[PDB]
């Protein structure tokens, strides 16, 4: 499947917008196969537990959807997971404990279990923001139980997405990588839930509908096209992902201060979003 | 100075616990020069922000403290700032960004410059534990502000330490690895606030007069005794912290689940502390 | 194409087996499209430069070959070049100067263009051993050149390899990592010049075929079974290959003091093997 | 002691210089405890066999020196052991085998072991250049060995200096890291092998006989004004060591092809060799 991590919207002086939030998600929802709310696009560390149960009350996904939580402790994960819950996810796309992470140990493991008996859930493995590892000893050891569904791996380290194809069973692996994208579905990735998503949705679709079919001329040109939109947006961040949204008229409002309300790559994307859009990937 | 970065106790599920809080605090505060509320090792981002005022209401500091402030956005900081302020607090501690830094840009002047405007702090450089970097050239930019009163580097890299002293005047630096300590000195520190002075702070305080008197030979010794200590500390991190202060009788709590009630470093680590203590080094 | 980067052969006590080296690559050549001669897992680095040109005038390469030329500087390169030209090598596989690398700024280009003015080359990047870095802003500024063929990219990052087919034309990639290979041939790899294919090259040969006749499930399958074949002898490195190939009976001697006879991971290889032999896919 | 790691002289064409490489040394031995002959800053790695022989047998030191050997196999390394030897080295500065690194294992005690066998040598950890680590549990492995006399310690990180201080004995610590040459002093280092030695050999020798001597006032005001000197170079490596000493007027030619004859900062640079040189801190 394709699935967006869709920015949650504030104004300029970084109050969360709700209503922008809901107007974001059923304006996207109806263009991929699910939304996955507090993705690492989200900005979900950015809320106080309070804003996150606020922002998530707000939204009413018609599609089935996930839940990204990420927290240092299980008493903090706890509430997360009890409003993820009540709101209906599908499951949770859980990242490791990161700050004391070098003396987690054995913890890890017992973090995700912990989770695990009360949600299904799926690794998150995202270390360019999250800087921390998920030893693949570890996704082979939590890979059995039932609720962990899989995992998102957006490290674009596809020695890892192949590890999962050659090793594991019952395991669906979700790629967060766009620029490897063809890549990884060779490499066995059911799918991608892609930032890039948020702007040509049906483009990603076409790509994995290429593949599916053996259409391997087709999804390399396709692949080819779509390079350079999700490589300049991986380093663009999330500043560059609203300020493209805000462009095309979407209310994805802007990253919380300190962070940019508009991105310094900007001059270089605008020219890439157009030429999609003028081909009608867009949206 | 010679501050001790308190640990911030939990019980075995996980509970704040104010009144052990409270009675660390006091055990500890009358052997140092200060405290350091929520210090690295205080597990300040284990705390949802009603735990994080709590614990801090149920502080009552007799001596000058600094507290941590470790949040990823300025709205989420403006509460910890405004209950620092309202606990008295000296100044603030305050690390940059982590989950999205590389976006954050001159975001991060931003983000101190608002920060300082409201109250007084220290610039903290942990990246063992926030993974992310404080550029020199900042800290050179942010030195001139009269409320940016310094900075405490646990970083270990003296290459920072030697900068600081060469090029930075009106600038407070403190280091807050063990193992250097007399390195840092030698290049310009004015003390430490270390995790090592929860358990010997007569100890550094020692080693601390013996270069400012310039008993070198003195402070070589000194510093050699207590290597073993603050490296296998440093190597332990917080459980290894609280699992010695609950040894010596001090209600220290345990870490936060998922993280280990006990180290795995503990068998190495009890004759090293109870070495020192014999010596009539702990507490 | 497929083509293994055959080991030079040392007794124990280290010294070069010209003998040894002739018979290797005679063993090989016939199961592959061609040879590369002091690649990577070639020892290249291990030898001098008498040594150098006296193990590549004992080859007698009947199919179009590659030549390893890893050097510091210029006037070292020389030599290499020209043993490779009067060896009628088909072109040199050349790697960036390593030791002083953080002060060869554009000398980087320099350095290529000085060689490629005299032979055809391949760019080398095999950061793993280099452990330097070849910017992809390099690569496209090299990517002109008439001489300068393509790149070998071992690096096992495939956002490069995905960067090459979006942006690179006239410039043929070669991927030196066994365990993505069907994740590089789906983003544009000509083929792969893998150590594996010193023990498996029918194999590799046969998951490039697939691929190319868009026998997707096929491929899938073989890179899965292949997996493990490729992983493990990435981690055991030249001392695993030697070991493997003196095993099924090559004459691939030992890697040259002091480095280890047996390889640690030959227990958890033996089975690994074997297991493809008795399937029909060595040698 | 202070000694420098004197350059290796080469044409504008790469051609090695002998005749400038013995009046260099001549012109800079006298104002310094001794010379290290192919020290990191001595391009070693740059010249043949041959070249590296050729070199040493035109250099007359008068007072003891060390020759660094930097190799990647005992077979290669026993000539430039026996080369050492021959010019009357008083130690030899060897570095670990670097491209296969990781496959080493036991084997770099084994390399060491066989090393000091033949002759006394201090153990060399430069990273930055190396690109490899050089494990506190192998030096206190070595640490026992007669013939390991120390070792020259270029990485900058005072905790490893630190560990030396606290746990080893009979062993004579060096620290090449001019930056933080007063921090090592106070953590036990015997004293400096700089590149900045070549410069201002008469300051670090002032500096280091401030602290023996327990002038600890003025050490701190000597490391501070020598901090940008140190600093700079290390930013500008080779190619700024030699334009400096080309400065001066001594004879030490240019890095090797393809490295720049020039470095970028020079201009930053300039003002601050000539403040130290009109204060009658240079040569
Ligand atoms: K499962
Ligand atoms: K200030
Ligand atoms: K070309
Ligand atoms: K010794």
């Amino acid at each position: 499947m394709i699935l967006p991590p869709i920015p949650t919207p504030f104004d300029r002086e970084g109050r969360l917008d709700e209503e922008a939030f809901r107007e974001l998600a059923q304006a996207l929802e109806p263009l991929v196969d699910g939304l996955l709310v507090y993705g690492s696009n989200g900005e979900g560390v950015h809320l106080t537990p309070e804003e996150r149960a606020r922002g998530l009350r707000a939204l009413r996904p018609r599609k089935p959807f996930l839940v990204g939580l990420m927290e240092e402790t299980l008493p903090q994960a706890e509430g997360a997971l009890l409003e993820a819950k009540a709101a209906g996810a599908m499951a949770l796309l859980a990242t490791p404990p990161r700050y004391y992470h070098g003396s987690l140990g054995a913890g890890l493991l017992r973090y995700y279990e912990a989770l695990a008996e009360k949600m299904p859930l799926f690794l998150y493995h995202v270390p360019q923001n999250t800087k921390v590892d998920l030893p693949l000893e570890a996704v082979e050891a939590l890979a059995p139980h039932p609720n962990v569904l899989g995992i998102k791996d957006s490290s674009g380290d596809l020695s890892r997405i192949a590890f999962y194809q050659a090793r594991l069973q019952e395991f669906r692996v979700y790629t967060g990588h766009a620029p490897t994208f063809l890549g990884a579905l060779a490499l066995g990735a059911e799918g991608g839930i892609l930032a890039a998503a948020n702007l040509a949705p049906r483009a990603y679709r076409a790509l994995l509908d290429h593949f599916r079919e053996g259409r391997l001329a087709e999804a390399q040109e396709l692949q080819k096209k779509l390079f350079p939109l999700g490589d300049l947006l991986a380093k663009g961040g999330v500043p560059l992902l609203k300020q493209a949204l805000r462009h095309l008229g979407l209310p994805a409002g802007y990253p919380r201060p300190p962070y940019p309300a508009e991105s310094p790559l900007w001059e270089r994307f605008l020219p890439v979003l157009e030429g999609l859009k003028e081909e009608g990937w867009v949206l």
